[PDB]
């Protein structure tokens, strides 16, 4: 029962809804540079759980999306 925030099972559920049946994945703990380490890039759960992550940004963790019109 946080201050109108998403964290825990509820947070995961929101991710599934936003991402859809497509699913989602988690970014690696390390990549390039040390700036990412300083920032809360450890996990999407911690970012939303602690800080207030926007729905639009949250969609980034969702799986790739394709256009309505086939290419």
């Amino acid at each position: 029962g946080g201050p109108e925030t998403l964290c825990g099972a509820e947070l995961v559920d929101a991710l599934q809804f936003v991402c859809g049946d497509r699913g989602f994945y988690f970014n690696k703990p390390t990549g390039y540079g040390s700036s990412s380490r300083r920032a809360p890039q450890t996990g999407i759960v911690d970012e939303c759980c602690f800080r207030s992550c926007d729905l639009r940004r949250l969609d980034m963790y969702c799986a790739p999306l394709k256009p309505a019109k086939s290419a």
